[PDB]
């Protein structure tokens, strides 16, 4: 009874958590990649200047 | 409906709940890079747009 619904809340989370992981873990090499351009272009810059 | 499948359910989803934590941190660490570096380019930008 009660034993259900709290199964059914845990399992509701967990399907949210998975598609959550997938989510994040592509937005972490979207940032990694935006970070390595700005690496290269500050290099640039650097090398312009001086 | 096994006996002991809500413990192994409660320990799944604890253990997603610690992978989910560990990606949210990296991405705010690396977000907190990108505003280091995005206060820099607007700096050089302002100067220059100045001149």
């Amino acid at each position: 009874p009660g034993s259900e619904f709290e199964f059914a809340a845990m399992t509701k989370e967990l399907n949210a958590c998975r598609e959550q992981l997938l989510e994040k873990e592509e937005e972490i090499s979207e940032l990694k990649a935006e970070r390595n351009n700005t690496r290269l272009l500050l290099e640039h810059l650097e090398a312009l200047v001086s």
